[PDB]
């Protein structure tokens, strides 16, 4: 509350750590459906389905332009990546496996480089 804080994290570096997070997801193998947006002219459903289609890309401009306020908004956008994945593939699909993969990869490199 007013004149009482919690003691101030460390946040100067959380920039450069979401940047290095996003380089290891934009090069692991299982991150081709994740890239770039989805085609919305080339792909039936998407458009109409997928509220909020995100994609590393995407994740890559917001951060290097200060489009995340914080370090949870990141994460949020990524975890969107996923949820977006699994909303329209099969888990027993590549890129249904794909992203499963892609998210425990990320919780991983998320716990270990911030909790």
């Amino acid at each position: 509350s007013m004149s009482v804080k919690k003691p101030k994290r460390d946040d100067s570096k959380d920039l450069a750590l979401c940047s290095m997070i996003l380089t290891e997801m934009e090069t692991h193998e299982d991150a081709w459906p994740f890239l770039l947006p989805v085609n919305l002219k080339l792909v039936p459903g998407y458009k109409k389905v997928i509220k909020k289609p995100m994609d590393f890309s995407t994740i890559r401009e917001k951060l290097s332009s200060g489009q995340y306020p914080n370090l949870e908004t990141f994460a949020l956008d990524v975890r969107l990546v996923f949820d977006n994945c699994e909303t329209f593939n099969e888990d027993d699909s590549d890129i249904g496996r794909a992203g499963h993969n892609m998210r425990k990869y990320f919780e991983k490199k998320w716990t270990d480089t911030f909790k």
